[PDB]
């Protein structure tokens, strides 16, 4: 198999498209990308016939900026006829994956594809039911089993194929499943929300998003950030000439300190987390990023990069490889990563994880 | 998992060790192999630690020519107790293989595991059970999934592990199951019948070891290589000074030419298999062999060269170079796989099959 869905943020498809084939390009897996405008999804589709497969394992999924999902996949299937479903799905299927471990019915996050989510989402279950008995999955769910994907691009038009749970999004269309609280002061609460799924491994975040932890809000009013922090049972500085929510003041978790993000040095030695939802320039804000990592002044990061209107994925590269020249520079090691997020709308969220030795 | 283990011919260690040690060095997988004489087996240890499964991943097991089979193991268990047999075992394979297609618990081919041998083809039946149960093996056997391998050199000492279906030997031990013939003029007949199974796939079998297909078979006297593609349905001409046996000329199917299987020409154009069990030195042999190829005498073709007293698997080898630098020389398109079968002593068979454009 060598096509390889890559699911993105609608209207983005070609920065998907030249990271895929600069990032494959650089392991010797040479293919192409045609760019549908707004498909919400880029084929590339490999040179060699079973390069897919290499793909999708060997380079790091956590390494692409604009990709939410991806997955190999076979041969597109055309009109499937209402009144045989199954079996032509079972027929692409099998042979293909044996006791896979999972099944997702997606679409692309478009508008037009709202009703077909609906069907996606109910076909699953009897779907399952008979991939199951073709033997496609397993009778149980189960995470070290490759998760199967069938991809609806139109009505009875879907593809099917695979992605490995321990190199893909865990999350259904690659987009985690938040409700948003009332009782929150921003809706962009929900990005970091959404980062904390995206980024830290579900069963590490008591050890990394731990009860106690300090962490510092540039950028804090007028509190959705921090709420998320509150939410975790950290103690939080949020740092702003604006005010904070007085919900928030009133846990007895945060310390308003009234100035500039920019401007702002931690007098504390053990601040755990440091996140940063400053609108400026990029390459300014990673600057900022950079001071804090290189001076230790925060263990780990979250942060937010606005785009340009051109060239947005090889000027966001820019700004990563900035922050990690500064980490050389001064021989410090962290892991970096960088993505997309759903709530991200002309901007991609960042994770820093600094290390000591 | 950076142990491999090498099943083989006891006192052979040295060969099956030398090889393995070789081409996994030429695909830099460094690593070394004891050798335990007389034990039956070879572990080789890379230095890499997941080496193990790229080795029986990417090395094509077919070119080995002194391992009956081969698998990927793990840490010794030892002192495995008679009250709990299947905890231990169950908890060393669980995260290691995930609905696993088959499970083989073997020992190495030594008279002191004779009774162990007994021992693990009970223990199959309920250990089968319980790694159903804990989802180490799949509820139906399937050709699609690694074959489990739970490998036991003492008693209550056992190693745990597995293999790809695609890239192993198909058979329990390496060794095909087969019963001896009464009406067979010689023990021999095994030698070709357990060819058959370890070079020709057998669902290949019914197209190229075809009902009505010629075939000669030099050095037949009496007849045991004869039978086997009498058995095929084939037509013979059996070439030797000795006679063949009666049983074989009553067939109708058995053409025989008091000739010297050397000096012998075919003047037959389409003859699909020649088979030659003749004793001579390895070199001669190989040369014969090389010209009925050349000369495209025969489409396919199973012999066996002797191995010397020293230097086995440089020597066979080197013989096998020799016919693979005629066919280079003349433009000829072949595959080669030579494998010391359960049946071979001191030699090696060897299969070719010749292509056509
Ligand atoms: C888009 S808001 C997001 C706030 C936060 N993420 C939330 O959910 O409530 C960004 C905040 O950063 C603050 N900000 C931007 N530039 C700043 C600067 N240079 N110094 C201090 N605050 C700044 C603004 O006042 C604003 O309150
Ligand atoms: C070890 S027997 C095996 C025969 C056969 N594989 C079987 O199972 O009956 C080898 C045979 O090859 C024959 N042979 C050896 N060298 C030969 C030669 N140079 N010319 C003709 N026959 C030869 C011998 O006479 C002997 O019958």
């Amino acid at each position: 198999m060598n096509k390889v869905v890559l699911l993105c943020r609608p209207g983005f498809e070609k920065e998907c498209a030249a990271e895929i084939t600069d990032k494959a390009g650089q392991r010797e897996i040479f293919g192409f990308a045609r760019v549908k405008e707004n498909a919400g999804y880029v084929i590339y589709e490999c040179y060699q016939p079973d390069d897919g497969d290499k793909l999708i394992r060997e380079l790091p999924f956590s390494s692409l900026i604009f990709a939410r999902q991806w997955f190999v996949v076979g041969e597109l299937l055309q009109h499937l006829p209402p009144e045989d479903r199954i079996t032509p799905i079972v027929g692409m299927l099998q042979g293909v994956v044996e006791k896979g471990g999972e099944l997702r019915v997606e679409v692309a996050d478009t508008n037009e594809s709202k009703e077909l989510l609906k069907f996606c989402r109910k076909f699953t279950v009897p779907l399952r039911a008979a991939l199951r008995d073709a033997g496609v999955l397993a009778n149980y769910e189960t995470p070290k089993r490759p998760v199967v994907h069938v991809f609806f691009i139109a009505p009875g038009c879907c593809y099917t194929g695979y992605s490995y749970s321990n190199n893909n999004s865990p999350f259904y269309m690659g987009i985690p499943r938040l409700k948003f609280p009332a009782d929150a002061p921003s809706r962009s609460t929900l990005k970091l929300e959404e980062a904390f799924h995206v980024f830290i491994p579900a069963d590490e975040w008591d050890e990394r998003l731990a009860n106690g932890m300090w962490a510092v809000d540039l950028g804090a009013c007028p509190g959705g950030w921090t709420y998320q922090l509150v939410k975790r049972n950290m103690w939080v500085y949020s740092v702003d000439n604006g005010p904070m929510a007085q919900s928030l003041m009133d846990t007895g978790q945060v310390t308003w300190l009234r100035e500039d993000g920019f401007k702002f040095r931690p007098t504390r030695s053990n601040i755990s987390w440091m996140v940063c939802d400053m609108v400026e320039k990029p390459a300014k804000v990673a600057a900022l990023m950079a001071q804090w990592l290189v001076n230790g002044w925060c263990r780990e990061t979250i942060f937010n990069l606005k785009l340009p209107m051109k060239k947005r994925y090889e000027e966001v590269s820019h700004n990563l490889a900035y922050i990690q020249a500064q980490l050389d520079e001064h021989g410090i090691n962290a892991q970096i990563q960088a993505r997309q997020l759903y709530h991200d709308r002309e901007e991609v969220t960042v994770h820093v994880r600094r290390i000591w030795a």
